[PDB]
């Protein structure tokens, strides 16, 4: 399977984030491209419920936790299913690479087909500020692009 | 379940799509919402088979089409599953109503959710013209607006 969202504002980001699992106990391939960042800066990213773009990065709603655990990094063995850490932008503001995750699924029951994925304006604490936002979402601000995860070739 | 697709593009032509099934045997239905069409005009209403919008409208592929029937109309025996005819705009250029349906489905191997939803610019043949384009589109013409279908609640 691939899978694509091509993440979109008004606030100058967007970029283009691409997922690619072959089976469901494999993991699954995130590749990122994102412009119009703050340079040389750390940026939350993650994967967020709903794919419904009605209302901006808004309506995606919380970040996407089935197993209702806490907020964290990728690394951390709890966190959210959802949850990416944070990117890092060049001296252009330009986020870019990829990396492989056991969490994140294209395919069962926990599929992100269908969910938003979300750029912020902030960096993530990876829940380790202390804080109850920290645990909820990582303090990351404000959500200047997303989109929708959608199928392809 | 219930999902939605907000259509956008660059020729005026936006919208709002929603669907909804509460379980896999049953009907979904499908509720739309589109502004900025042809006044007193039928458009062509699809899902195609890609949720890909890296390139605008293109990306999205063809009429998703699991079965690999010919191009149709909705009440047709043999029609893509994607195949959501002509919808009828008002004095103002916009389409508004709903309509429920079989063979699209949010739930099983062939639902629609991370795939498109496209309005076009012309009315559909519903693969009564005899061409060959006919029986692959319905000759609808240009695609002025997308949107990938998400998932919400
Ligand atoms: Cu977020
Ligand atoms: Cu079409
Ligand atoms: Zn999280
Ligand atoms: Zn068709």
């Amino acid at each position: 399977v691939q899978a694509v969202a091509v993440l979109k504002g008004d606030a100058g980001v967007s970029g283009v984030v691409k997922f690619e699992q072959a089976s469901e106990s494999e993991p699954t391939t995130v590749s990122y491209e994102i412009a119009g960042n703050s340079p040389n800066a750390e940026r939350g990213f993650c994967i967020h419920e709903f794919g419904d773009a009605t209302n901006g990065c808004v309506s995606a709603g919380p970040h996407f936790n089935p197993f209702k655990k806490t907020h964290g990094a990728p690394t951390d063995e709890v966190r959210h299913v959802g949850d990416m850490g944070n990117v890092k932008t060049d001296e252009n503001g330009v986020a870019k690479g990829s990396f492989k995750d056991s969490l994140i699924k294209l395919i069962g029951p926990t599929s992100v087909v269908g969910r938003s994925v979300v750029i912020h304006a902030g960096q993530d604490d990876l829940g380790k500020g202390d804080t109850e936002e920290s645990l909820k979402t990582g303090n990351a601000g404000p959500r200047p692009a997303c989109g929708v995860i959608g199928l392809t070739n």
